[PDB]
């Protein structure tokens, strides 16, 4: 009840729409907050773009070492990694660390297009059991996060189920399911979202996003110090087409639901 009243308050301060779900592992409960509504992942959704890569690695080993050309054609609105090799070759292993580690979307549209396109990362949602995530475009457009636009959507109760199933579950093979461990917990932009908001000693591996309508989104899996782990995201998106980022609020939000 008061976890309730704590997240509607910072809601209404913050002026936006809060989405809040987190799996606590020790008793198998949950927090919820607009669980189940659709909020756009933005750069969340590369999370199961690798992880539909890795799934694929499983029955093709010399898949992560596959060259990728880079190009010029390639880049889009946000290129940190990809930049630095344009007219070279990355591997599908490097493109999935840009990914998830730096937020590369050049890197996000490289797996989506090794796949088969949003369409096939949204399949392989469907075979992990998640009938609500839906990928309908790539980088950068994915990211307008309209109110009302379903497209490039998911609800905070399934991203978290899916979450807990990629990295503490058995949705990808042992190797696999390591490997985004390690990729989530090198991420480098997630410093002032949930992990803001959790003592200093917890260790982390999460992904976050932003666009437009200032979304701010974070998805986490999370190690406290001597506990059982937890999921959690944090969804958050506000009324004006250019808001501005609140990470802090997603940095608020991971305070109140694990105090
Ligand atoms: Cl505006």
């Amino acid at each position: 009840a008061d976890v309730q009243q704590k997240l509607a308050e910072l809601e209404r301060q913050s002026g936006g729409r809060l989405g809040v779900a987190l799996i606590n592992t020790a008793d198998n409960s949950q927090i919820l907050y607009r669980a189940d509504e659709r909020f756009a992942m933005c750069x969340t959704s590369k999370v199961m773009a690798a992880a539909a890569v890795l799934k694929k690695s499983e029955s093709e080993p010399n898949l992560l070492n596959q060259r990728v050309e880079i190009k010029k054609s390639d880049l889009v609105n946000y290129n940190p990694i990809a930049e630095k090799h344009v007219n070279g070759t990355m591997s599908l292993a490097e493109l999935s660390a840009a990914a998830l580690q730096y937020s590369d979307n050049v890197a996000m549209n490289k797996l989506i297009a090794h796949v088969g396109g949003p369409a096939s990362v949204t399949a392989f949602a469907r075979q992990l059991g998640d009938e609500t995530f839906r990928l309908d475009r790539t980088e950068p457009t994915l990211n307008t996060a309209i109110p009302g636009d379903p497209r490039d959507t998911t609800s905070p109760r399934a991203m978290a189920q899916t979450l807990r199933n990629l990295t503490l579950g058995k949705a990808l093979g042992d190797s696999q399911r390591a490997q985004l461990v390690t990729w989530m917990k090198g991420n480098t932009t997630g410093a002032a979202s949930i992990q803001a908001g959790l003592p200093a000693s917890w260790v982390v591996g999460d992904k976050t996003g932003s666009g437009g309508y200032g979304t701010t989104n974070d998805i986490a899996v999370i190690w406290p110090k001597d506990r059982a782990p937890l999921i959690l995201v944090t969804y958050f998106t506000q009324p004006q087409p250019k808001a501005e980022s609140r990470r802090d609020v997603l940095a608020s939000a991971a305070k109140i639901v694990t105090d």
